[PDB]
This record gives structure tokens, C-alpha cells and sequence, in this order.
């Protein structure tokens, strides 16, 4: 064996004695004499010479075993060693440059790595290329939590990636490995309860049983079994939290209850027998909801469809409800029915669907006959937030809702396909009024309801702040595993999920899915893979 | 480490003592023990065995750190070391030869590098091939500024590049690296204010914010946001400077004012109310302009379009102007209107557009009604050089001007596509009379006005002389960077800009552009790349 020391090892060990004697300094330990996986990144053919693919700062989170030792040590010093293992192919060509940028030099487009002291990494190289990162520091050690100025390691393109075949494969994965150098050390042992990295890197909020087991949608309390790409984009803001500690709308993520107190009621016809109860209140009159005034908590964020007579409306959002009077309200016994809720204009006359929340008014009209109908000005609804979809006959209409049917509040970040990546919409099997036995078997296709993000994602995203956990212009990429395929799934700053399906509207089943993995953040110029079982 | 000395190192150091003791001679310095980037060049498949790809003279500008040390030292001696890193591919084949030509042998087609002492560089080689250049000199050192006879290093084709796939990829980038040898030294320290290389190599005149920020066109004071290729060529000579210290035409590059003093005026109709003022003066009567007599400074260099009646003319060059009499002129109050300027023949009768400046006469006819119209023989215009384009309705006509509409003076160097490279025309968003709210959004496509070269290029090209900064038969190539692509952009001896788009007329947006880089000059047989996001 041969462990490479750094160029500054004599003064790295000596000045780090201000932390006491060096700790975990034993060169026969086999967490120090082996390279271990750190990161992976995509070098595509569309990258110019001089473009930066991989930047990382000198830190003990670069090695999986010095990041385990870092929670019991309040300080570190010494260099590190990096290995680069190109997947590549013998038909691929182009080089890379890896160099150690000193502190005080910022990393970006004007940085010219090719005139630093560097190493050259070919795309078709067998033996991996090793660079050594010295610990060039203006301090004597780096305290864990406020390490100060550290060297950066930058992987630029020396010669751009050429593929003589043409299209198809246009990306090469490069695997970074990390091993401590001879002069690495920890100092000043601390209790492990003290922590520095508190983001849940944003990796822990989506694990493997979220997609092949427990976990649900933002529109129904239904198990996620599909993900369906949509070209052009869509917008959802009800229970869709961004990476920061805020959201744009009502409906905190819990399927408990929708309860409103004020709102007038009416019914058509001169006879108060076997009619449809139709209830309205304007947007912005919900004083009881502490988040937003525009809608009560749990109101469905689609457009109301205009229907009349005894015909069942196509698609929508129906759920069993009740009508209660005010002044310490007892709900009326003879008014319990299915009610369809949404947004409309011009009640109770000509009803039109609405796209913007401002200038609208919330509606709730029954789809079934009720023997009694009230017309009192103080009235309210009592519906549960779990709902189904009403259809005239069983069949299979479409995935609901459409991207255009969803109402957005003013000031919502829209999903936009960047590159070949397109947004996705997590589907779930839901029951319908035309066929309550919507088991996933024969007798036509079952109905699918699509939402934006999973509910464990929303729950783990509500509490914590991720203002610096993911740099803008990137999305965090998981590595989903299937039986005969695998996908990369993004998560941008707006909370939306991305996939590299391109212009296709085919539902992909997470039936054979096994495991998801953390990788890190990857920028938007890198296309997520679509190597599936097709 | 192992630093290779030269074959003449014992007599290189000894005779360089006429400059005093050797300076910067310390072999542990890490600017001496590492290879650094010097140049890159394209070896395509269309290159014969014996053709020269890369020639460079022995000089301290070959290394980025001995070129920084050269401004504080008036003399150098000793060899150099060159490394060659082929991008290549395992499917590519063919060799190269690198040899050190002695002084007194000129470099060209009759030079036969294969029988010099040489090294062979394969297209598919992993480890880079190192040659050493000794300092074979008839002097004792080379003074910086007049170095005298130096050896040349010539990269010829040993076997021509073969690609078994066919077309697509037909070029391989080879990267030259440079490191000083053991006997390199500087002598006779000088003040750094003395300089030798004063060309702004012609690299510094176009930086990155010229294309993604400040910077403008030769026809309008508008921000450059497009570049549009044109097959067949075009000609522009108004504010288009060549690499030498001259230009062919009027209009020094500044959008200040166009002011003429002499020229007759006329108006149609027997009633002097609500008419169009039409003004003419011949070409060559502008005594006030010190550059050229044929047009006043700021006159638009297109052909006038013939229009009559109340109809708005299609395209053109309109700008708000005024008419003033002579003899210490006070401009007339009741004549301020939009005026369209250009070149026509046969005023004031049958007006025809003109292609040649000689045999023409400049015209200026209003497009809007003016309540007063004069007919006095001494009269002049007062228009500002910033202008818009007049259109009948909003829409999107075409990019203006067309290549055929531009008037050329006799003796103008025409842009001609050489190889697959074609000339480009930098577009800019300009306002129009049919739609003044031409923001780059919805409501049809905005109008684009195309010019030849940027205005910082013209300003940095006017003052200095580049008679030897760029050898003829080449163009200087920048490396433009985008988000998902990159281009090479040429600049030939006529000042025109080139790109490898081929026969395509698609506008390429510099919205995602990030940075431009210097590379050097590349000859016209090398095709500029077109690896874009498509």
C-alpha cells in the first residue's frame, strides 16, 4: 500500500496542535487506506471546454467515514485525496481537468482551470486519475460548524465530449471517490448531540416505502401507484410547499375537515321537495382559516363545471356534506347528500368556470336530490376533505384534473420544462360514483387522480428551511430503481418533480419499483435518464 | 518528479551570462514543474499527410507563467517542453509528427517534417506525447522585443485522419501544453511599464458582457440579442472597420447627430398645407464631413423605397428630423416630423432604389403630414442618428435590412462563405411605428434589425493597427458558451464574423450565453463548431 501525503503536511500537523493532540491519526486504519464513494455527476456532449461540472469544497463530508467521525469531533485539519472513475466508452473522446483552487478565488465562468496545477482525465481511461487536495487554510484548523476559507476542487472540460455514433447516448457518468491523506486529523472531541448539517442535504424526506407502500397525494388520501408526465407545464399551489418556509394558498396538509360558517343558500323551483341545494360564498371571507382568507381549509382547487338537470356531471370533485345553520349550529337532519365543490362566477345565474382565484366565488351544488331545501342567509357546509370523482357512466374519462382546470392564485411559480426534462404528476387510484368497485383489474380502466407532490414530502418540507440546501438552477436528483429499468427524478426550488421522459404522455407504473437512493443536486442542463423496460 | 533538460543546456546557460546572473532559475518552483495550457487546434479528416496544423515560434508567450514573468525581464534563454493531449477516440486513426525546425528554414508546404528528428502522436493515444524544444540560437539570449532567430515547432500530419463511421464528427481537438525546461532563464530585469505585445493577440476587444449585456449594433443603439446566419454573403461598410487602421465610408462610430447644410427642398401639390416635405442633395457634396464626402455622418446606408400617398412604407429607416435654412440658421418651428432617409435616383420625378453609391443622390422624405412646406434652394436637415423602422401594420415583416438592400461603396471587401462557415449578422430588438410597444413577449414577433459587428469591437478596432496581429487566410476564433451548447465565432481580416451554421437561416438567441474565451487564430479550412442545444 502507498498513502500519498500532501505538500504542506509538515506545517499542517504542527499548527493544528492548538486543538491539542491529533486524533484518529493511525495510518493502518482501513477507513484511511481505501477509497470510498462520494459523488457522481454527468458530463454530457453539450458542455463547452471551460464549463464546470463538479465543484466541491474541502470538508469532511466528502468522505463517508470522516463525516461519521465529524459528529464526534469539533475540528479537523489536513488534506484529502480524490479519485475519478469515468464510466466512458472506448468510442468516447474528450478530456477533463481537475485542479485545487486556492482560497480567495471564487468559482465560476471566468475561472480558467487549465492553467492551474492540474491533472487530465480522459473519457476512455481505465485506471482512475488521482489528485491530492492540500489543506491550504488561513486558520490552524477548521472548526466543524464554521470552517472558514477552504480550497475548492473544480472539474472543468478540457476537450468537449464527442460521440461518433450520433444521438442516443450523449452522457457519461463520472464517479468521484474520496480518501483521507496522511496529514488528516480531527481535534477537540465533542458530544455527538451537537449537529451542523440539519437538512433532511435534502435527502431524507423521500425514502423507498414512500413510493411502493405508504404515502399519498395532494388531492386525495390515495396510494401513489403512477407518475404521469405532462408537456408544457402545470401549476398547483394548494398543499404544494416550496423549499423555503412558505406556501402560496390555503389547505395545510391534513385530510381532516372543511368547515365554513357564513354563506347564503338557495334552491331552484317553486316546490321545496326533491331539489338540489346550491350554496355560495365569495373568496376572501374565511376569517377562521389562519393561513389564507380566500378558501376554507380543504376546499378543492379546480374549476366548477356547469351542469343542470338530472344528469351526472363529467369528472369533478364530489364529497358527502351537510348544511348547518348559524348561532350555535345544529345541522339539519334532512339535508345530507353528495356535494360538488369548486370555483364559479355569477351565482346563482349563469355559472362559468374560473381560472383565477381573485374575482371568483366558491360554490357547492348537490348532484343528488334532497327532500328539503333551505334559503337562509346565514348557513355553512360540513364536508370531509376526502373526496371522490363523479362520472355519468363507469368507463375511463381522463386523468383528473387537467393542467388547465387547476385554479392558481396570483403569484404562483409555474412548472416549466427545462431542456428535455418535463414535469410529472403523481397519480393514484380513486373511487368513482359511476363504479364504486374500481379495483385495479378487469372491467375497463380505473380512474386516476393526479397531484403535484407526495404528502410525506409536504410534511417533511413544512417544518424546516432549505434556503441553502439546494442552490438555484439545480434540482435534487434521486435514483429510482425498478426491475428492468431506472429513472432519475428531480425536485426543483418550486417543489415540482421532473423526469426525462420528453414529449410523452405514457403512465409509468411503480409496481416493480424497489428502492430510491440519494445522489445530490444536479443542475438543469443535465438530462435525467429514461432507461426503462421498453 | 523528473524535469527534462535540453541537449544544449551546458552552452545555453554559459553564454547567457552576458545578461548577468540567471534569474528565476530554481527547479523546485512549481511554475516550472507543471504543464499548463497554451493552445488548441483542430485536426480534421480533410487534411493531407504533410499539411501543417500547428506552428509556433520559440518564445516565452508559449507558457502562461513565463509570459507573466516576461514583462519584468528584458531577455530570456533556454529551452522549452511541449506536451500534446489528443482528445481523439478509439475509433479514430491517423498519426502526427512534431519536430523542432532549426532557424534559417522557413515553414510551409515544401517543409518535410517526417525526416527531421521527430515524435509520433497517435489520434487515439492515452498518455500525452512530450517533445523538447532546445534553444538553438545564433545569439546569446533573446531580448524581449527583438528576439531574432528562434526554432519553430511544426505539427504535420503523418497519416490522415480516418473515421469509419462516415460523416458527423470529422474533427479532433489537440491541446498543446507548455512547461519550461531545466536551462530556461530570464536576464536583465526591466520595468513592467515597457511592453512588447500591444494587440488587444487581438483578444481583448470582445469580452463576455459585450454579448449578454452592454454593447450594440452598427445601425441602431440597440442591445444585441440575436445573431442570424446568411448564406451567400453580404456587404456592410458604414461603421465596419477592418483590422488595419482604415475604413471604407463615412459615419465614424458614434450615434450623435446627422447635420447637413446645403440641399434644395420641395413639396408636391399646389396647396402648401398638409403635404410631405421631400429634400435632396447629391452624393459627394458634404464638405463638413472630414472622413468621406459622399454622405453626412450618420446617414443610413440602405436603398430608399418608393412610396406615395397616405400609405405607410414597408420597412426602412425613419427618424424624427427638422428643416433649417442657411445663413446662421434658425430652424423652422412648424416643420418637425418623421423623415425616411436613403439613396434614390432621379429626384424629384421617378424615384428608383440604388445599389451603388456613385451615380446616386441622397433623399429624405417625410412619412407624415406637415402643415407647412418650403421650397428654398439653401436648406438642410437636422435628424438624430438613432432611428426606428416604419411599417404599415404591426406584424413581423422580416429582419431589416436585407443583404441586397445595403448600398456598398466602390472598393468594398465582400463577405464570402468559405467552406461550411457562413457570415453572421448581429440582430437587435428595435421599435417600430406600427407598434411602439415592441416588448419581447406576446402579440406577434418583435422586429429585428441586423448589423455587421458590435460597437465595442469598432471602438477597440479604430485606434490600433492589427497588420500582423492576424495572419491572412485565418480568422480569430472565440469560444462562446451557452447553457446547453457552444459555438466558435470567427473574425476575418475584413472585420466580418463567421459561424459554422451552414445553409440555415435560424436565429440563435444569446439569452443563455454565459462567457466568451480567447483561443487564438485558426485558418479558414477549419470549420467552426455548431454543437448547440438541438
Amino acid at each position: 500500500t502507498s498513502v500519498v501525503t500532501a505538500e504542506n503536511s509538515s506545517a499542517s500537523i504542527a499548527t493544528a496542535g492548538i486543538g491539542g493532540p491529533p486524533q484518529q491519526v493511525d495510518q493502518q486504519e482501513t477507513w484511511r487506506t481505501n477509497f470510498y464513494y462520494n459523488d457522481v455527476f454527468t458530463w454530457s456532449v453539450a458542455d463547452a471546454p471551460g464549463s464546470i461540472l463538479y465543484t466541491v469544497q474541502h470538508s469532511p463530508q466528502n468522505n463517508p467515514f470522516t463525516a461519521v467521525l465529524s459528529q464526534m469531533y469539533a475540528g479537523w485539519a489536513g488534506g484529502m485525496q480524490f479519485r475519478f472513475i469515468v464510466a466512458g466508452s472506448g468510442v468516447f473522446g474528450g478530456r477533463l481537468v481537475a485542479a485545487v483552487i486556492p482560497p480567495g478565488i471564487e468559482i465560476g465562468p471566468g475561472l480558467e482551470v487549465r492553467q492551474f496545477p492540474h491533472v487530465v482525465i480522459d473519457a476512455r481511461s481505465l485506471e482512475p486519475v488521482t489528485i491530492t487536495m492540500p489543506d491550504l487554510r488561513p486558520n490552524m484548523y477548521h472548526p466543524t460548524g464554521d470552517p472558514g476559507l477552504v480550497p475548492t476542487l473544480v472539474l472543468s472540460v478540457y476537450n468537449n465530449l464527442i460521440n461518433p455514433f450520433g444521438g442516443s447516448t450523449s452522457a457519461i457518468q463520472v464517479t468521484v471517490e474520496t480518501r483521507p491523506s496522511e496529514d488528516f486529523e480531527f481535534v477537540m472531541i465533542r458530544a455527538p448531540s451537537s449537529k451542523t448539517v440539519d437538512s433532511i442535504s435534502p435527502a431524507g424526506l423521500l425514502t423507498t416505502p414512500v413510493l411502493t407502500g405508504v404515502g399519498n397525494d395532494n388531492r386525495w388520501n390515495g396510494q401513489i401507484v403512477g407518475l404521469q408526465p405532462v408537456p408544457g407545464g402545470f401549476s398547483t399551489c394548494n398543499r404544494h410547499w416550496n423549499l423555503n418556509g412558505s406556501t402560496y394558498g390555503w389547505s395545510s396538509p391534513r385530510f381532516a375537515d372543511i368547515d365554513h360558517r357564513r354563506g347564503s343558500a338557495s334552491y331552484p323551483g317553486n316546490n321545496a321537495t326533491n331539489v338540489l341545494q346550491f350554496w355560495y360564498a365569495n373568496a376572501g371571507s374565511a376569517i377562521d382559516n389562519p393561513i389564507s382568507q380566500v378558501a376554507p381549509d380543504g376546499f378543492p382547487d379546480m374549476s366548477f363545471v356547469p351542469f343542470n338537470g338530472p344528469g351526472i356531471p363529467a369528472a369533478g370533485w364530489v364529497g358527502f356534506g351537510a348544511i348547518w345553520n348559524s348561532n350555535s349550529g345544529a345541522p339539519n337532519v334532512t339535508t345530507v347528500q353528495a356535494y360538488e365543490l369548486g370555483f364559479a362566477t355569477g351565482a346563482p345565474g349563469n355559472l362559468q368556470p374560473t381560472t383565477n382565484t381573485s374575482g371568483s366565488q366558491t360554490v357547492a351544488k348537490s348532484i343528488y336530490a334532497v327532500v328539503t331545501g333551505t334559503a337562509q342567509n346565514p348557513a355553512g357546509l360540513f364536508v370531509m376533505a376526502s373526496g371522490v370523482i363523479s362520472t355519468p357512466s363507469a368507463n375511463a374519462i381522463t386523468y383528473t384534473p387537467q393542467p388547465d382546470r387547476i385554479v392558481t392564485t396570483p403569484g404562483t411559480p409555474a412548472a416549466a420544462p427545462v431542456g428535455k426534462n418535463t414535469p410529472i404528476m403523481f397519480a393514484s387510484v380513486v373511487r368513482r360514483t359511476g363504479d364504486v368497485n374500481a379495483t385495479a383489474g378487469s372491467a375497463n380502466g380505473t380512474q386516476y387522480g393526479t397531484g403535484s407532490q407526495p404528502l410525506p414530502v409536504t410534511i417533511g418540507l413544512s417544518l424546516n428551511n432549505y434556503s441553502s440546501a439546494l442552490m438555484p438552477g439545480q434540482f435534487f436528483v434521486w435514483q429510482l430503481t425498478f426491475a428492468s429499468g431506472f429513472m432519475e427524478i428531480g425536485l426543483s426550488v418550486d417543489g415540482y418533480f421532473y423526469a426525462g421522459t420528453g414529449a410523452s404522455t405514457t403512465l409509468i407504473d411503480l409496481t416493480e419499483l424497489i428502492d430510491v437512493r440519494p445522489v445530490g443536486p444536479r443542475p438543469s442542463k443535465s438530462t435525467l435518464v429514461f432507461n426503462l423496460g421498453g
